[PDB]
């Protein structure tokens, strides 16, 4: 039974089920067209995102479908999930707007740290949750690709979720992406986690580059010029020359960069900030690292159901993407 909707303005107009009350814009553009609301069904505050021009073009329609598919798939404590999705339309013919309802978080990870060191216990808890969510995301063959403190949100009980509010900042970007090395694996996200973890411990950005070149120079000063093993995997002579032109010395010992830090934290940072992404620790491996002994539970670090992203390879018409999106709205099943 279709609930009754009500309209509102909010310089953006919102038609939502009566279920959602007390709507108010939040983030003022940083979050998009997002309002906080009171979910009368559960008595919890929620976030309502209205999609912008979802079916204006093939690209818009496919992006709308993609985001709905991703959100419908993510069912994990440390990843943003879909509480509801709705449209005022009563038919595919009238279908032109999509609203996504998620949990409302309280702050991102810039708001928690505020340029001050966190305790080592608190860093364990925060990074453990990030890695727990990444193990889940990566098990579905999904790569975040833009992990950074602003895409990590917490509530008052310090419970953390991974989202994507999106390039804005390069401070957390893996060197292989910056170098256009083309073959990326999931540990580009592990690089970002390493940068975040270092920042939580020290209160300082690990690699605060002024521009693209400076960012790579700062990275390579810490992690060193490519070793012989990594150089063997670089096809292009110009590519080999270019990376060496930005570097010089071997890597530094992280034990003499993170003075006063838990030696287990330093060991983990070493394994996350490896230049060769083939040698970089995975999320599942990192969760078993002794640094997380007080939080690690091998039986509550779940993986995702298989995620069918064969649609990514397809060239469909605008009405086909729209119909596929409409079918995914209809088939949605709320959580418990
Ligand atoms: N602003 C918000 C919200 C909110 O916007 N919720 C709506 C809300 C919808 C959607 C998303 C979201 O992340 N959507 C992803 C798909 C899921 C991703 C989860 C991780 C792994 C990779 C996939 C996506 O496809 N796109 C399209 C391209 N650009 C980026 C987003 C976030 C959020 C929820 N809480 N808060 C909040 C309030 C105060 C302080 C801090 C946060």
């Amino acid at each position: 039974e279709r609930p009754t909707f009500y309209r509102q303005e909010l310089k953006t107009i919102w038609e939502v089920p009566e279920r959602y009350q007390n709507l108010s814009p939040v983030g003022s553009g940083a979050y998009g067209s997002v309002c906080a609301a009171f979910d009368t069904k559960t008595g919890h505050r929620v976030a309502v995102k209205k999609l912008s021009r979802p079916f204006q073009s093939i690209i818009h329609a496919k992006r709308t479908y993609r985001e709905l598919r991703l959100l419908k798939h993510m069912k994990h404590e440390n990843v943003i999930g879909l509480l509801d999705v709705f449209t005022p339309a009563r038919s595919l013919e009238e279908f032109n707007d999509v609203y996504l309802v998620t949990h409302l978080m309280g702050a991102d990870l810039n708001n928690i740290v505020k340029c001050q060191k966190l305790t080592d216990d608190h860093v364990q808890f925060l990074i453990y949750q990030i890695l727990r969510g990444l193990k889940y995301i990566h098990s579905a063959d999904i790569i975040h690709r833009d992990l950074k403190p602003s895409n990590l949100a917490v509530n008052e009980d310090c419970e953390l979720k991974i989202l994507d509010f999106g390039v804005a900042t390069r401070w957390y970007r893996a060197p292989e992406i910056m170098l256009n090395w083309m073959h990326y694996n999931q540990t580009v996200d592990i690089w970002s986690v390493g940068c975040i973890m270092a920042e939580l411990l020290t209160g300082r950005t690990l690699f605060p580059g002024t521009d693209h070149i400076d960012q790579l120079k700062l990275i390579l000063r810490l992690v060193g010029t490519p070793g012989a093993e990594l150089l063997k995997k670089i096809s292009s002579e110009s590519a080999r020359n270019y990376i060496q032109s930005l570097a010089q010395m071997p890597k530094m010992n992280f034990a003499n960069v993170f003075i006063g830090a838990n030696p287990l934290a330093v060991d983990l940072l070493e394994k996350m900030l490896v230049l060769d992404s083939d040698k970089r620790i995975t999320a599942a491996q990192a969760l078993a690292h002794a640094y997380f002994a007080q939080y690690h539970d091998p039986d509550d670090e779940p993986v995702a159901d298989p995620y069918d992203q064969s649609f990514e390879s397809r060239d469909l018409l605008i009405d086909e993407w729209k119909s596929l999106t409409y079918d995914e709205v209809i088939s949605f099943v709320p959580p418990p």
